[PDB]
């Protein structure tokens, strides 16, 4: 567990999770290949009826759709446009009362925990074809090799 980092933007390295620890619900992260994926986290917090929040991604304000039905955990939703002009549409959500969301670029790909703790696990990825992917975090985060894959997985599922 390297960390934590402070929010910045960075080439994240190929073979990493980086497991993010945002403070309250809004947008938590983005990232990019510059060609044809742009995706988003988003942060919901407990008992949110189903709305339209605004979120800024990709520099322009946005209305989502999101709710969390559940009283103790926090919903995260990744979030993907394909092409600039185009909508960013939900994927994959991740359901936990700890608070944490990991992605990682491996494969050509960016894999993402999801499902509902204490049993969610890295069963999501998109395909981005860009090991420079670049990834911009408003939140501290850490660092954890692939190698620790199942240590990520703990701290997804029960905290730090
Ligand atoms: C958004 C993105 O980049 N999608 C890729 C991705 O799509 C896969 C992947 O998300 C896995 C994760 O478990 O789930 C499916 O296999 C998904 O496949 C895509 O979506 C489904 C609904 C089908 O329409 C399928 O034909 C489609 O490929 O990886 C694939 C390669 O496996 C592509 O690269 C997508 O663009």
């Amino acid at each position: 567990l390297d960390g934590p980092y402070q929010p910045t933007s960075l080439n994240l390295p190929v073979d990493y999770w980086m497991l993010i620890a945002p403070t309250r619900e809004g947008k938590v992260a983005e990232g990019t290949n510059t060609t044809d994926r742009w995706f988003a986290c988003v942060l919901v917090e407990p008992n949110v009826q189903n709305t339209q929040r605004q979120y800024v991604l990709d520099g322009q304000n946005v209305q989502l759709h999101v709710s969390n039905d559940s009283s103790t955990s926090w919903k995260f939703i990744l979030f993907i446009k394909l092409t600039p002009d185009g909508t960013y549409t939900q994927y994959s959500t991740l359901s936990t009362p700890h608070k944490l969301c990991a992605w990682m670029k491996r494969d050509n790909r960016v894999y993402w925990y999801q499902g509902a703790t204490p049993n969610a696990s890295e069963s999501y990825y998109l395909t981005i074809n860009n090991d420079n992917s670049n990834v911009s975090s408003d939140a501290e985060f850490y660092l954890i090799p692939q190698s620790q894959t199942a240590m990520c997985t703990q701290y997804i599922n029960n905290g730090l």
